[PDB]
């Protein structure tokens, strides 16, 4: 199975996760594809910001949900 990952950019990225694949080591996987440290990483689901230290498990996440991201960038 795998869930979805939505970002600002419209595209959606799937991929394989556990119950274990707790924010910490999600953001790893994206890292990976994407090249942006956990630092500019951010998951939001159900308008509500996650935390580092929760597992998909904790947070009732499905294997096929669909999650938020969002990269930090203040300037304006």
């Amino acid at each position: 199975m795998q869930i979805f990952v939505k970002t600002l950019t419209g595209k959606t990225i799937t991929l394989e996760v556990e119950p274990s694949d707790t924010i910490e080591n999600a953001k790893a996987k994206i890292q990976d594809k994407e090249g942006i440290p956990p630092d500019q990483q951010r998951l939001i689901f159900a308008g509500k910001q996650l935390e580092d230290g929760r597992t998909l498990s904790d947070y009732n996440i499905q294997k096929e949900s669909t999650l938020h991201l969002v990269l930090r960038l203040r300037g304006g």
